[PDB]
């Protein structure tokens, strides 16, 4: 059997994390970036599985609450495009809902990294506040696992 580590139960799902882009004010000259921050540790989210064979498993992360990966701040309308990814490169993106495809490490735990990242944004002035989506991230074993990743943005004076 296989399961993820790092993830907490919460009323009948799962959190898997935190996505927390920090803090900036309205404006912001550089791309901001962020880690998934495991709801146990804080740190990677990963997968063990009994037995010594390594074992196939995918991990698949949907667009959020408004499938288009933008972060919302309820009180204004305002939102910010946002995007994940499996390297801090950036060079493989966590496609919409098409899964990423992983090994485990025999007799280890495999790490899931999710990086995020938000473009500058020097032109257009957002308004203050808490920004949030939750993406649901599904791991299914090649032998199904969803949970939530928290993402969140302040924005300041």
């Amino acid at each position: 059997g296989c399961t993820v580590g790092g993830s907490q139960t919460e009323g009948n799902m799962n959190k898997f994390g935190t996505l927390n882009f920090g803090k900036t004010s309205g404006t912001w000259n550089n791309v901001l970036t962020a880690e998934v921050a495991s709801a146990a540790t804080g740190g990677n989210i990963s997968v063990t599985c009994d037995g010594t064979d390594p074992v196939d498993f995918t991990v698949a992360i949907d667009g959020g609450e408004r499938t288009d990966r933008t972060l919302k701040n309820t009180a204004s309308a305002d939102v910010v495009a946002y995007n994940v990814y499996r390297d801090a490169a950036r060079t493989n993106l966590y496609v919409v809902n098409q899964p990423q495809q992983f090994t485990t490490v025999s007799g280890q735990a495999t790490a899931v990294p999710i990086f995020g990242a938000i473009a500058p944004n020097t032109g257009t002035p957002k308004a203050q506040g808490d920004y949030k989506d939750t993406l649901l991230v599904t791991v299914n074993f090649g032998g199904a696992v969803t949970g939530q990743v928290d993402v969140k943005l302040n924005i300041s004076t």
